[PDB]
């Protein structure tokens, strides 16, 4: 009884079928909803077939888990770091029934950011749109415009629903310096590690994962540990994540040996990535600053770090944010955007979840990120008690 539609729809169903990161499919019968759907859905047109999809994607409660028309998969193959501006923004979905889209980090130093900001904060309207329920590319559309454009967001703090604050933005590009480092001197007796053998920490700022990061992270590690610093510090507060590679990367200028993530689904793990035995420092203690505005391969990063004993985490507990999507294309051209995994710290934590919690609790934002700022505080009476 065969349909070029059943037959389209059923590819999607497939996709997901053996692609989706939880066989449980939100607790829904998977295959009982195939039939049901080619049973009572519509698809006497491609658009219908659209639609059926769509309606069969959100069965599964997965906002990353959507249908992608041929128009956008091509809009959307590459290309958005172009002639495009938007407002120092990076926009997830919320924590349980997510419908919100929540700034997951605002970029450093980003008109955002310079106008009060902060991850965690839910993005209420863009130009008097609502945003709740809406797509992540569809809401990156009405932050983005032109240079010189503006747009007013509204955004509340998470919790505070009425406590709406009002942005009225200027369009800017704004790229994000991946990596900022210093030697602290005359470093306080409270932030020194135990056995310092010189009043010097080494401090590294890194913002994001990226392309550059790679090469500005060896030069940092590079540079600090010829400095002969007593101690590391690491500060991947509000670091949203990014290249995933470049996480593997850094973790392993510190970790010589050992697993540093897993990747895993429903039915256990897919891959893992260890250490390759080389190292810049693995010796140096080492202290990770995070907060919630650390995530995805930031927080891989942070798994590594700790579950290899490699370092101390400080801070708080980070974003909770470890699904890998991808996008499945369909034969007429249109895609299925699907999470298909999970990322997990070598010790079997579930990141999404969780998330990685500091050993060290500290008050996370006891640190400026500007360096002559950082030092003081590091040398201050006051300073913090890093390890």
């Amino acid at each position: 009884m065969v349909t070029s539609e059943q037959l389209l729809f059923l590819e999607a169903w497939r996709a997901v079928d053996r692609a989706y990161v939880d066989k449980s499919f939100n607790g829904q019968s998977w295959f009982k909803l195939r039939e049901t759907y080619l049973k009572k859905e519509p698809m006497d047109r491609r658009a219908q077939t659209y639609d059926a999809i769509r309606k069969l994607l959100a069965v599964l409660d997965d906002p990353f888990t959507r249908f992608l028309e041929p128009s956008r998969l091509a809009a959307l193959r590459r290309g958005t770091a172009g002639s495009v501006t938007g407002v120092g923004l990076e926009i997830t979905y919320d924590g349980g029934s997510g419908k919100d889209v929540v700034v997951l980090t605002p970029a450093p130093g980003g008109p955002a950011e310079k106008a009060g900001a902060r991850a965690g904060d839910v993005i209420v309207t863009v130009d008097g749109t609502a945003v709740k329920g809406l797509s992540l590319y569809d809401v990156s559309d009405l932050l983005q415009g032109e240079a010189d454009s503006q747009v007013e967001v509204v955004l509340h703090a998470p919790g505070a629903p009425s406590n709406t604050r009002t942005l009225q933005l200027t369009r800017q590009k704004v790229t994000i310096n991946p990596v900022t480092f210093t030697t602290c001197s005359n470093v306080a007796a409270a932030a020194l590690p135990p056995g310092a053998a010189k009043q010097q920490l080494g401090y590294v700022r890194l913002a994001t994962f990226n392309s550059n990061t790679t090469a500005a992270a060896q030069q940092a590690f590079t540079e600090l540990s010829k400095q002969g610093v007593a101690g590391l510090v690491l500060d991947i507060r509000n670091n949203g994540g990014g290249l995933f590679p470049a996480g593997v990367n850094v973790a392993r200028m510190l970790v010589d040996r050992g697993d540093l993530v897993l990747i895993a689904d429903s039915q256990g793990i897919r891959d893992i990535y260890s250490a390759d035995g080389n190292s810049i420092d693995s010796a140096t203690p080492l202290v990770v600053l995070v907060n919630r505005g650390t995530a995805s391969a930031s927080e891989v990063l942070a798994g590594a770090l700790k579950d290899s004993k490699r370092g101390l985490i400080a801070g708080e507990r980070t974003f909770g944010k470890g699904l890998i999507q991808t996008v499945v294309d369909l034969s007429d051209g249109s895609g299925v955007a699907v999470t298909v995994a999970r990322y997990q710290t070598p010790a079997g934590v579930d990141i999404n979840k969780i998330g990685v919690s500091p050993d060290v609790q500290l008050d996370p934002e006891v640190l400026p990120t500007d360096l002559e700022g950082v030092c003081r505080v590091l040398g201050s009476d006051a300073a913090p008690r890093l390890f």
